C-alpha cells in the first residue's frame, strides 16, 4: 500500500498532467489553484506548482462558503464536501472559467469536472461531461489518455 | 492571508496551548504529531511546531488504516472519518498515550480527547472526560477552564 506521502507528490503530479488538456479563454500569467474542504492529498499542492511552460502553479486554501471561489479560482481542488456545502460552491463556480477537481471519486455525479480514486496501486480518476461542458474552459479530451493508462497494470 | 490560513495559524496556537497541559508517562525528546484523515486546518502544523519549554513537535500525516497509529504517535488530530474508520484508529490508539484531537466537535465523541470548533469568530473545544482518563496521558485538570 502507497503511503500519504508519496500519494501527495502523486496527486500533484496527475493534476499537472490534466491541467495540460486545459485551455482558458483568458489565461492568466499564475494560475490560481483553490484547495476546498478537508483533504488528506493536497499538500504537495499547496507548495506551489510550476507547468511545463514555467508558469507557476499559486496555492491556497480557501473556505467552502467563500462566495468568490468563482474569481479567485482557476483551479479548484475540492474535498470533503456535504450536500450543502457542495452545492454552495458548484454555485459559486457559475459563469466562471474554472477546473474543479475531486479528492473523492464520488463527487463526479455532482459538480466537479474530474474525479480522483486515489486508492490502488495508481491515481486514476473519471470525468464527467456535463460539469466539462458547462464549465467554460476547454477540455481536450486526450485527457483520457492520462486516466486509461493510470488505471493499466 | 485567506481565513483558513488564520483559522489554521490559530488551531496552531490552540493545540500548542493544549500541550502545555499534558503529560505523557516519558516524555519524548520530540513530540510525534500524526495528522489522520482530511482536513481542512492541519496546515500550520504540518509546518512543524516548537514548545515553550523548546521541544519539537514534529507532524506528518499517516493513513487512517495504518495499524501503528499507537506507537507512532505522541498526539494525534483526527480529521474526517466514517464511523467504520473512526473505530479502526482508536483501537491502534488503545493502551498507548496518544493525544486524541479532532477537528470536527460535532460529529465527534468516541475517542477524542478533545473536540475542536473553528466555526465562529474564534476556536472552541470541548473535552472528553471520559476519554481523558482511559487515554493513558495525564492531563492537567486546568485546561478545562480552556474548554467551553
Amino acid at each position: 500500500r502507497t503511503s500519504i506521502e508519496q500519494r501527495s507528490n502523486a496527486v500533484s503530479q496527475v493534476l499537472l498532467g490534466i491541467f495540460s488538456y486545459v485551455r482558458w479563454p483568458k489565461e492568466p500569467a499564475v494560475l490560481q489553484l483553490c484547495v476546498v474542504g478537508p483533504t488528506e492529498y493536497a499538500d504537495g499542492l499547496l507548495r506551489g506548482m510550476v507547468q511545463a511552460n514555467g508558469r507557476r502553479v499559486h496555492a491556497e486554501r480557501r473556505a467552502v462558503d467563500n462566495p468568490d471561489l468563482g474569481t479567485l479560482c482557476n483551479v479548484i481542488y475540492l474535498g470533503v464536501v456535504d450536500e450543502r456545502e457542495r452545492q454552495q460552491v458548484f454555485r459559486s463556480l457559475a459563469g466562471h472559467p474554472v477546473l474543479s477537481i475531486s479528492e473523492r471519486g464520488t463527487e463526479c455525479s455532482v459538480g466537479s469536472m474530474f474525479c480522483l480514486n486515489v486508492g490502488g496501486p495508481r491515481i486514476t480518476f473519471e470525468a464527467n461531461l456535463d460539469s466539462i461542458a458547462r464549465s467554460g474552459v476547454r477540455v481536450h479530451p486526450s485527457v483520457l489518455k492520462l486516466a486509461r493508462r493510470q488505471a493499466t497494470p
